[PDB]
């Protein structure tokens, strides 16, 4: 609804901005022909945003974006991502290894271009308007001849938008010599850890700091001791003037995927089956594992990440299917289709209503399929760890039955073993996980819709679950160390052939890619059947109050910085404060500590010209913005485009916003930049980067 | 911020109109003619209530009036889950052991009381204090045959202020008092435990009784000629319901309070009190936890025994987040220093002497305290057998007449209740070798019951090997052992028993370390007198209430939400669409009668939705309250019934000691949510009738 917006519709929307509270002119948030704030927004690390913040390549994304960074630089003597990093001086800032900053130099509508292309037609029903290799083919003609030869750090990418009904050609600058700069201590940078994860209110200060370097003409070039920091087209002035309830706020950034155009069939699919299949999938597993490690202090060592990783997308299915629940999602697609078959019946164009009915068609005849996929994958290639254990290779099971070849195979299998039996892998845990995981998989798969291995708990152990588990791991070469150092010791292939772990691993990995391949040619009548329902549907409303699906792609969205109820006689509000971090400081969770610096800086108020009028220091802010994954480190303006935060999540109530943006729920959760600043000063000392920055009273 | 003294009326009457008292003063409360005060009750010696008709009709909570509808409940009617609605007067179930105390008159006694104690002798006597010395000085007092010449009336003298001021209670009490109405177990305690001491609350914890008595309304016990009550006072039901901001005011019988504490007894029970049953119920409660997830007939089993031993751990976490928070140690600290101060320029030293008396004894008791505290929440309730049976003298003195199988039979009785379909042996097992392995770390050797000794002395310090020992020897360790026992009983056997001298020894501790403790309170109750009356000569009698002690007091504030953390608010009112958000078909807890779901459904809310046509549920105060309250009328600025008191957050458990004015809330069912629960779910419209509603 409230969406995100193509650049190139910033002209149509630009009155309702206005209207709304924004002061700047157009042409210098963006123009396509010009310097403009767009010039200031990065895909950073190729899936965060960032923004350059000084005329010497200063960049801000979060500290989850630079996380990787941050402890690829740390040991055991100098452990940036417990203590935080402050370069004092700009020889001091750490390069890194395979990182880039892309800038979105041009973007150009090619859609006419790209239709004329396509006309060029073999098959009425090829996949070549949606295909990256068929579209690069199309860039690269028009860029012409060695492009990125002729234009050095420079390339160009086409890419399909509302269905394939529109193509925007994007020229892109990339920098990849980008050094870390500064980062807070990970009790600031991740102050919630994950159990505020998708939590509004928020009180973490989730922001790190790099610098974008290049040759000495600002042109890209790879890590070089004689590289000098990059002079930018355009860099964001820092505000500290903060925010009220009801400011205007917008943001750019380069939001991943949503699924605006999903038909009611398609959402009911989407409950029914991908998230109720991980919700209950999940709950088994994480109830499981959270049993083990509460018993067992070690467990919780090994499995704290595992569990923390399979709770995520827990979290946010359980937030997608309230919103399906209470927020009338799979009415408001109904409603969107009917008004759409209706005017086409006025019309006297039935391909609509055509294609509505393809989709809807499609999704039914895939159920079964689907269902069988999304199970096998939840309850057993992510739910049991022993899915994953060795399977002994073509070459490697040939190289076993005379030359020193067998030694090579032998290494191979030993070096898989030892990473799939780690010190992390308890076989105990995951003995006790599987034998809950397979007595639901079993409960749900029918016998002749099982993995072949599968068939042995009714054939073979009369519906034990417990003693056909006990038996992969009592009678596996990978049940044990010592299991496995007899078979490596006298390795026979007849022997692994019959092994029941390779058995189990092999038998679900062939369901899993028989399943795969049987669904994937239901995906291209749907994507067909959307460029008809989504022409429809512009051609009906228009491009003004429907944006295109996020891409990847350079998005801007407005709104304005407002808390909301979530619940009868709760009220969350627009800012949280320093006082919450303290109120949520706990000593003996690791997840809870406050940083001394931090600590001290609050009572002493040491808050500078940071704090709010009533002398409170602001944490972080949320707004009726409308951001998704892809949105981490976006920076987000004022009325006057300066920088007053940068978005760093999303709250649980607002992830349905990737079917249907929530008003009065959905929210981005975005980190003050008064704070950003709080922290580089009194907890860093690094004055020299509040020196670079343009910072407005 | 206080619970007053009906007598303060007087002396806090402008502030309350200040703050929008609009009834005349001797209409809430007069000491020599009939006032709103005539239509509260203490409820079934606990509880408050209120008379709301003519006829006397009685609100008071549904968690009030449980025991009365779990008594009438049978699985053909079962009352307690499916509500029960007297459709006549006739239909109204009687309750034995049942009472409803009117306080009568409430008199200054304390010239008498002093005068009268003059005649002690010994200065440190504690029979200022004494139930029984107060009760010889209340019959004195009021005459020879009081009783008899009154009938249905009693007296009552009670100390106030630490000993500084006595107050004699005549009380009118009718023991007939019958079961009218309730709504089902899902209305009355909604949340379950889940939302005990939470706001936002959704609970329509409200019960319906009615008092009985003789033909001239006086009182007379349970009489099939018995008639309603014809009160001389009963609340207006208000249906202008509340606003953010409206004055609310509640009569009732608050417990207990420690407002008095001196900052050594704020950490004493921080440090002694709330932290070991804080650690050791969590021990516990874990090990129960575990047991129930993994077992659905030990859920079934141990359900009631985890939510009793939650209820006092989750108040001892809310009253630790006042003291960590709020101040308290310092600002009883701040209150004995400026006493003391006081008494320096005054010339008298007395007051400063008697907070050196409390702190001095306070740390002299320490060790014994914690003691006392490890093994009463370690042991006594931590442990299952530790409460197994134990053989007396006369039932020893029967194994070794042949009365041997009478012994046998009152020791099977007592094995049969401590081994009962609820307990098992293996869970007990798994929480005492938890509780004792806490305990034995916390209580050294020395200070251990003497049984105890053993997990050193005999069993290597192996806690797993001395607890499978008790129940592999002890003849209560199965059915099986018992019944072996009982057919060749000797009195060797028992007197070397595991569990028995388990179960003696931690009970002999038990009491060594209460009859060692006892003195220490004398001492601090005796300088609490000089404490007291120094802080009420030194500024007053009109903004320090005296502790609660079950007596009947009034408070008053506004109806006002508050923010419980940063960024977070939490309003003054809750609606019927709070319980459809929580409603969990699958959780026992949170299931929604289908008539209530129905009625939000259809908006079937007639005149008791607020103008906006939403369904008001619960609301908030700024009032002091504390146990004793439930039930209370809460009443506007008029004295209308505008709800009933309930509970109370655990953000405001702290304000026993000390009133949070930002945090500390009384929770209310609004009476608009208790009159539709009435008529649309329980259809009883002769309750409503006779009732007299405003609108
Ligand atoms: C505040 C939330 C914390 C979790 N995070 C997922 C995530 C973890 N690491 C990342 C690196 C880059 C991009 C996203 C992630 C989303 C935001
Ligand atoms: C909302 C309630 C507040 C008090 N209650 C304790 C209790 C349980 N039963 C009772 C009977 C009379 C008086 C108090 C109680 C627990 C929940
Ligand atoms: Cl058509
Ligand atoms: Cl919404
Ligand atoms: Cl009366």
């Amino acid at each position: 609804d409230e969406g995100m917006w193509l650049m190139q519709q910033l002209g149509r929307k630009y009155a309702q901005m206005k209207e709304r509270g924004l002061k700047m002119k157009e042409y210098d948030l963006y123009n396509p022909n010009g310097t403009s704030l767009k010039d200031a927004v990065v895909l950073f690390d190729g899936g965060c945003t960032g923004e350059v913040v000084s005329d010497r390549g200063l960049v801000l994304t979060n500290h989850h974006c630079g996380y990787d960074m941050i402890q690829a630089h740390s040991t055991l003597e100098h452990n940036y991502l417990e203590n935080g990093f402050w370069a004092m001086r700009e020889a001091d800032e750490l390069p890194n290894k395979d990182i880039s900053v892309v800038f979105i130099d041009k973007i150009e509508d090619v859609t006419d271009y790209v239709k004329k292309e396509l006309k060029a037609i073999k098959d009425p029903n090829s996949m070549d308007y949606l295909s990256p290799k068929y579209l690069q083919k199309l860039a690269d003609k028009k860029a012409g001849k060695n492009f990125s030869a002729k234009n050095p750090g420079l390339s160009v990418e086409i890419k399909a938008f509302y269905g394939g009904n529109l193509y925007l050609m994007f020229t892109k600058k990339t920098y990849t010599d980008v050094r870390l700069v500064g980062a807070p201590p990970s009790s600031i940078g991740k102050f919630g850890a994950d159990t505020d994860n998708w939590i509004w209110p928020r009180h973490t200060g989730d922001f790190s700091i790099f610098r974008i370097y290049a040759d000495k003409n600002g042109n890209p070039a790879p890590y070089s001791e004689d590289n000098v920091p990059l002079k930018p087209k355009r860099f964001f002035n820092i505000s500290l003037g903060g925010v009220q309830e009801n400011d205007y706020a917008m943001i750019m950034g380069f939001p991943g995927t949503t699924h605006r155009y999903f038909t009611a069939s398609e959402v009911d699919e989407w409950k029914s089956i991908d998230n109720d299949i991980r919700i209950r999938m999940r709950d088994i597993r994480q109830g499981v594992m959270l049993r083990e490690m509460l018993a067992d202090p070690q467990i919780k060592i090994m499995y704290s990440a595992k569990y923390a990783a399979s709770q995520n997308a827990y979290k946010r299915a359980i937030g997608a299917n309230w919103a399906i629940k209470t927020r009338g999602l799979r009415q408001n697609k109904q409603a969107m289709q009917d008004r759409l078959i209706a005017w086409g019946a006025k019309q006297g164009t039935p391909r609509y209503e055509e294609a509505v009915h393809e989709i809807d068609a499609t999704v039914a005849k895939r159920a079964d399929l689907r269902r069988r996929y999304w199970m096998i994958e939840e309850g057993i290639i992510r739910g049991i760890e022993f899915a994953r254990s060795p399977i002994p290779t073509e070459d490697e099971t040939k190289a076993l039955q005379d030359a020193s070849a067998r030694k090579e195979a032998i290494d191979k299998i030993r070096t898989r073993y030892s990473k799939f039996a780690n010190k992390d892998y308890s076989a105990e845990v995951d003995k006790k996980v599987a034998v809950a995981m397979l007595t639901e998989y079993l409960k749900e798969i029918p016998y002749e819709n099982l993995p072949l291995h599968l068939r042995l708990v009714k054939d073979r152990f009369a519906g034990d679950v417990q003693a056909y588990v006990d038996d992969i791991f009592a009678r596996s070469v990978f049940g044990s160390e010592a299991q496995f150092d007899a078979f490596a010791a006298v390795p026979s292939v007849e022997k692994l052939a019959e092994d029941p772990m390779v058995l189990f691993a092999s038998s679900v990995f062939d369901e899993y890619r028989k399943l795969y391949n049987e669904l994937r040619p239901y995906d291209d009548p749907i994507l067909r059947a959307q460029r008809t329902y989504i022409a429809g549907l512009l051609e009906m409303d228009g491009d003004q109050d429907q944006f295109p699906d996020a891409n990847l792609t350079l998005r801007f969205t407005y709104g304005q910085v407002k808390g909301y109820s979530p619940r009868d006689n709760v009220y969350y509000g627009h800012q949280t404060t320093l006082d919450g971090v303290m109120e949520k400081e706990d000593p003996d969770n690791w997840e809870f500590v406050v940083d001394p610096k931090l600590k001290a800086v609050y009572e002493r108020k040491d808050f500078g010209r940071y704090a709010d009028r009533s002398g409170r220091m602001p944490v972080a802010f949320c707004a009726t913005t409308h951001t998704t994954g892809g949105n981490s480190g976006s920076p987000v303006m004022n009325a006057n485009g300066e920088l007053i935060g940068l978005n760093f999540d999303r709250n649980w109530e607002g992830v349905g916003g990737d079917i249907q943006y929530l008003a009065d729920y959905q929210r981005s959760i975005i980190v003050d930049i008064r704070y950003v600043l709080l922290v580089i000063d009194k907890v860093g000392g690094c004055q020299r980067l509040l020196d670079e920055m343009n910072i407005v009273p």
